[PDB]
């Protein structure tokens, strides 16, 4: 028979998840209300793709999105120009909170954008997408602004790869959290979330981030709080299994931290940043 | 920390085992062998595998048994012709109600054999060689402090499920076992006063769960390690890896004390182990204490 688990996933996709997010770009500006958007690309060495990535946002720019912030991690190919020529804002770590000296990682990066940004709304989506697709911000947008309660939102592909998303990351949210087995993937780039909730969290380093946010976000607001749109077909990436295994590695370390499981510290052997609102700016377990 | 690893690669860790079967034979000192292949529904290999064991009975080898889980397939017969004793489930533990999975099968063997030293071999493999045997049974025999021996495949110049899971766990919760280099595999050999004083973990996670359990309650010096030959990644679909994973995290969860919800994949998760095999063969346990 079914589980909790199940029961909770049903609704949850129900309500919480879209496989044909079409929402219009009209609609969703006149649903603003006074809120603005702010979209961050995280970047550190992507020349070849991260103008493309700003290009697809850019017509947003003036209308639904109102900062295309390139948040630049000490690049020495051309990323920053690129991204500078396609039309975007670029911010380096040290520009975006000049008080803490950087450490490395993607995590740094979008906890750094907090402090860069200005928008109601915060969009990440990943500069080394190969085919981005213009209507990515729209529709991680759409629940946030449209549907109440919703402070996460997971931008999801179809396909036509993601092992440590279906070997490591899915096991262990169903052995810890299984209610978030429902999120088809949780290690994804592309996401959008309230400044409310993201300056009121913690920043796991570097390959924990986007599982750290999904993680702290459960266990602050529930399922509630978090949705789902598909974003389009796209083929699994191939990275080297050293890149998978030290991504893996790190999802280990931030659910543990994050779940009651103490962790050696001891990296692979081969043969977090506290919440932004302590810097700068209800969901009881009691009755 | 790689001190420790460094040390323990260079004497308990050997990629080119010297080791004759005559030299073996006459380092039993009086001890015996068996030989253990669980089998599910493996027609197609399970003789390929027997067959270069076979050999060795009589001589290196005293016992050599096929632990069959139920298959109805064609495996008991040609386990059989190829000259291995075939076992079932109920024969070896018969007032003991069978539960699935290779957990159960290898638990349930140490009530129908008398080594002194068990070997597992799985009984899917493609391409077995007849050295297997000898190699995994020479640190048992001729190092002393040894109980268990994993077996590993040099490859071409482990799969996902190993360095995407079972290492990168290790390295958190039980670090210094990260030197293992396959720890999920299925070739390796215990002494019997280790398999006979351990609880099994079920399904996938049995060798997850020996391998933990030998390092907390004998040591690292305890477990060697040694190269079977050079073999090529079995290809496996994502959603068995998947359940596997699952698996070798609620065994390892429990052999930490994590609460492990149970919850599987949308696949069969089990927290719950057999006990040590001499809560329930206590005087078979004794008769093999020596």
């Amino acid at each position: 028979d079914l589980t909790a688990t199940d029961l909770a996933r049903h609704r949850w996709l129900t309500d919480n998840s879209w496989t044909r997010p079409t929402w219009t770009v009209a609609e969703l500006e006149a649903a603003k209300a006074g809120r603005t958007i702010s979209v961050v690309l995280p970047a550190l060495n992507e020349e070849e793709t991260v103008g493309g990535v700003v290009e697809t946002i850019r017509p947003l720019l003036g209308g639904l999105v109102d900062e295309l912030i390139v948040l630049d991690s000490g690049s020495t190919d051309d990323t920053e120009i690129r991204a500078m020529a396609a039309g975007a804002r670029v911010i380096s770590r040290e520009v975006a909170l000049p008080e803490v000296a950087p450490q490395p990682g993607k995590g740094e990066v979008l906890w750094r954008s907090l402090a860069a940004t200005t928008g109601d709304i915060i969009v990440f989506i990943d500069s080394d997408l190969i085919d981005p697709d213009p209507m990515f911000v729209p529709k991680l947008v759409g629940p946030l602004l449209l549907s109440e309660g919703v402070h996460l939102v997971k931008g999801f592909y179809r396909r036509p790869g993601g092992r440590v998303t279906e070997l490591v990351a899915r096991p262990l949210l169903a052995a810890l959290r299984p209610e978030l087995t429902c999120v088809l993937q949780p290690l994804g780039g592309e996401y959008a979330g309230t400044r409310e909730l993201l300056m009121s969290v913690p920043f796991a380093p570097g390959y924990g981030v986007e599982i750290g946010l999904l993680v702290d976000t459960y266990d602050r607001l529930g399922l509630d709080a978090i949705a789902q749109v598909n974003l389009g077909v796209r083929a699994h990436r191939n990275r080297p299994l050293t890149d998978l295994a030290a991504m893996s590695r790190q999802v280990i370390a931030t659910l543990f931290s994050r779940c009651g499981v103490p962790d050696s510290g001891v990296g692979l052997t081969q043969f977090d940043r506290p919440p932004m609102n302590t810097l700068r700016g209800h969901h009881h377990h009691h009755h």
